[PDB]
């Protein structure tokens, strides 16, 4: 049944209107986020909630496990829109406890087209395997692995030549990361921010154009 979900936004609106009647009208003449949200799929993490922001604060791509790849248009598209055109400020990669993209990572079940997807992910416990093998439980090495795959990500954000124009061109803008707690609702800071180009490993820095 989806007759609930048109109903329900049938209400949310008119409520909307109630308090503020130009709500929407005020919304829709600009688009002017500080915010982008690159974040999971799964439905226990939705952006605005969690942060308590409301509709036109927050540009939001989410994909599983909030991969950003550097050959993937769909989500470099939104942050160079969100970089260039919009001229955010924040670039917010959040990640969150118990990932199931992340799980399957450490698993060795096929999932089918995802297992592409996700395939960076596995690199990552292949990488730190001597780390992870150290932890005693399953939901700790998940979980660990869920922070590592966040500071990854923010890496890669900062890593490329969307960001690092922005940084050349004297545009303020930061790439933080973040995991959210799907057990408790806390959405906490991982302090991964980078900033500026001077924090970038010579190997990844590129010259101006
Ligand atoms: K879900
Ligand atoms: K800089
Ligand atoms: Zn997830």
């Amino acid at each position: 049944a989806l007759q609930q979900l048109f109903e329900n936004n049938v209400r949310w609106a008119e409520a909307i209107k109630q308090e503020d009647p130009d709500f929407f009208a005020k919304l829709a003449r600009q688009q002017t986020p500080e915010y982008l949200w690159i974040g999971c799929s799964d439905a226990r993490v939705p952006a605005n909630e969690i942060v308590g922001m409301l509709p036109g604060d927050l540009f939001v791509h989410r994909n599983v496990a909030n991969v950003v790849l550097h050959t993937d248009l769909n989500c470099l598209s939104v942050i160079q829109f969100a970089v260039d055109v919009l001229k955010v400020k924040h670039i917010l990669v959040t990640g969150h406890y118990g990932c199931g993209g992340v799980r399957a990572s450490l698993h060795n079940d096929q999932l089918g087209l995802i297992d592409g997807w996700l395939r960076s992910i596995r690199d990552l416990a292949y990488e730190y395997r001597e780390h992870l093998e150290q932890l005693p439980t399953e939901e700790e090495r998940v979980d660990r692995l869920c922070e590592l795959n966040v500071i990854q990500q923010v890496a890669n954000v900062s890593h490329t030549s969307i960001v690092q124009n922005a940084w050349h061109r004297g545009q303020s803008l930061s790439v933080h990361g973040c995991i959210y707690g799907i057990k408790d609702g806390l959405w906490k800071n991982l302090n991964v921010t980078v900033s500026g180009l001077d924090q970038l490993p010579p190997q990844y820095r590129l010259s101006p154009l």
